[PDB]
């Protein structure tokens, strides 16, 4: 499987290999924030993330994963639209070339500049890999990055990444806070959706933060210095490794908040 982002095995020919790419509950979507309802049923959302014990990051030539130790109830993420407990397992990002794109998600079709993806399964089903085969076994929680201001707990993901330059390389990347990448507010919309990589599974709740955190232009361009191809191969710059909206279909986006 070659999949990836360019113009001969990009998004637009992920279907022919993973046909579930044109199904009926795909991601990422538009946000229409007039359309969103707010749903007064939902409970409130809860980030548990004290006990979070990060291991490695990993440049996968898609993007670098920060993983973490899934063996226990650490780091976990209950409440909102979600039924017991979803543990978390990793966090990687979606960026752009430019500042203006980058964004999986978009909010009355503007895009950001990054988009943040901490994923987590579901504990009923036991592991990441079984849950992914259930219609409810993920919860990604979804965070934008707009360019301002710097964030600091930003800083110690973006000083590993010169270690990390090329798929395949891992370095050790123990005892970081999760919690350090999260902006004040837990306002949210929901939704159910999909993987937005092959395999592209319908095994997602989607729980995307209102608020963006501010990263700084100089963080950012350091994730665009990071490499698509493998050492010693010509180099293509990790860029532009988001997926674009998908149709809505036969669903509705549930606002947390008035
Ligand atoms: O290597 C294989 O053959 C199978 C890989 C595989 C098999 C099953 C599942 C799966 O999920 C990958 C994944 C995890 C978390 C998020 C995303 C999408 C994103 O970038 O946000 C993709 C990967
Ligand atoms: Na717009
Ligand atoms: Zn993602």
């Amino acid at each position: 499987h070659h999949w990836g982002y360019g113009k001969h095995n990009g998004p637009e020919h992920w279907h022919k290999d993973f046909p579930i790419a044109k199904g009926e509950r795909q991601s990422p979507v538009d946000i229409d924030t007039h359309t969103a309802k707010y749903d007064p049923s939902l409970k409130p959302l809860s980030v548990s993330y004290d006990q979070a014990t990060s291991l490695r990051i990993l440049n996968n030539g898609h993007a670098f994963n920060v993983e973490f130790d899934d063996s226990q109830d650490k780091a976990v993420l209950k409440g909102g639209p979600l039924d017991g407990t979803y543990r978390l397992i990793q966090f990687h990002f979606h960026w752009g070339s430019l500042d203006g794109q980058g964004s999986e998600h978009t909010v009355d079709k503007k895009k950001y500049a990054a988009e943040l993806h901490l994923v987590h399964w579901n504990t009923k089903y036991g592991d990441f890999g079984k849950a992914v085969q259930q219609p409810d076994g993920l919860a990604v929680l979804g965070i934008f990055l707009k360019v301002g201001s710097a964030k600091p707990g930003l800083q110690k993901v973006v000083d590993v990444l010169d270690s990390i330059k090329t798929k395949g390389k891992s370095a050790d990347f123990t005892n970081f806070d999760p919690r350090g990448l999260l902006p004040e507010s837990l306002d949210y919309w929901t939704y159910p959706g999909s993987l937005t990589t092959p395999p592209l599974l319908e095994c997602v709740t989607w729980i995307v933060l209102k608020e963006p955190i501010s990263v700084s232009s100089e963080q950012v361009l350091k994730f665009r210095k990071l490499n698509f191809n493998g050492e010693g191969e010509p180099e293509e710059l990790m860029v532009d490794n988001w997926r674009p909206a998908q149709p809505l279909k036969n669903r509705q986006i549930k606002a947390s908040f008035k």
